[PDB]
């Protein structure tokens, strides 16, 4: 691979910690990423090859990196820190988002009798709704350079110290010619669930089969890291769907927050918000319970 001086980033100031998840995520410290500080340390989060690795994977991987160098920056979206290309395995490096996943964040957090705040969780409405507005921001400005994530959930949604949403995986191959729809992951996750009917059906992705995804990641929100369809397997669903089947008001969720969801499961798409329009709206939600 060429090197790339506005991007590529010396591997011996990274130190490789412990792996996040599986390409493979492990943590790093990495020292001087602001060039004007350069012993200043940080912790990211380093993309790498498995060690089975194809050269489908690989190409899978630079292409990743080709794609998260063109996306650009935003507060709400995992942002390319790096590259390592030369003199070694290939790295991307992205910042490191330290309380995991939304799903779990959520789950986590559930609500519960010493002291004056015992039925207080640490989940309250507008925190939700925040979560939700932040992600629409994200997918905003990722439709803006063109990109459908084609995976929206949850899960693929990072949080920060600070409690900030970053999409996260938006840059990838997804094979999306040869999904095995009855695939269950090593967590019971069932990605079927979370496709627009088009991609489902029709193999069509467009930035409102990411909007269908949304109106299910809202549904997650609410139900504090629920999985949907609750208790329907693929075959099931999939006659579902055929039949114009959508999940119920989840308990303790305003008629704002399901009218919102029942609006990105339109079936004709064009009948789906807009991301500009779910910002819009989330927004006014988000003003008015402060
Ligand atoms: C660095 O900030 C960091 N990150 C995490 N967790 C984390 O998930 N970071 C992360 C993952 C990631 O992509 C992976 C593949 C992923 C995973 Cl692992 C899960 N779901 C989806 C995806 Cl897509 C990216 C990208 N791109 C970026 N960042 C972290 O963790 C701690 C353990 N924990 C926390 C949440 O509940 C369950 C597990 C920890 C850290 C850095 N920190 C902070 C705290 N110190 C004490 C230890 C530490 O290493």
């Amino acid at each position: 691979l060429p090197l790339d001086p506005l991007w590529e980033f010396p591997r011996d100031r990274l130190v490789l910690g412990k792996p996040l998840g599986e390409g493979q995520v492990v943590r790093a410290e990495a020292f001087g990423m602001d060039p004007a500080r350069p012993d200043q340390a940080s912790t990211v989060a380093v993309k790498m090859l498995k060690d089975n690795a194809s050269d489908k994977d690989l190409a899978d991987l630079v292409s990743e990196m080709e794609v998260m160098k063109l996306i650009g920056r935003h507060k709400n979206i995992i942002n390319l820190l790096g590259v390592c290309t030369q003199e070694g395995p290939l790295y991307v490096i992205v910042e490191c988002a330290a309380k995991g996943n939304l799903r779990e964040f959520l789950r986590a957090r559930r609500p519960p009798p010493d002291g004056p705040r015992s039925s207080e969780g640490p989940l309250s409405f507008p925190v939700l709704v925040s979560c939700a507005y932040q992600v629409a921001r994200g997918m905003q400005y990722l439709e803006s350079r063109k990109c459908i994530h084609r995976d929206l959930a949850a899960r693929n949604v990072l949080v920060t110290e600070d409690n900030v949403m970053k999409i996260a995986d938006f840059g990838l191959a997804r094979g999306v010619h040869h999904i095995d729809y009855y695939k269950k992951t090593s967590n019971g996750r069932l990605p079927v669930k979370w496709m627009a009917p088009e991609a489902l059906f029709d193999e069509v992705y467009t930035h409102q089969s990411d909007v269908w995804s949304f109106g299910i990641l809202l549904w997650e929100i609410f139900t504090l890291g629920g999985s949907p369809y609750p208790g329907i397997p693929v075959e099931e669903l999939f006659s579902l769907l055929r039949e114009g089947h959508r999940m119920d008001r989840p308990p303790h969720c305003p008629p704002e927050l399901y009218g919102l969801m029942r609006e990105c499961w339109h079936a004709a798409p064009s009948q789906r918000p807009t991301f500009k329009q779910l910002v819009e709206a989330l927004d006014k939600v988000l003003l008015a319970v402060s």
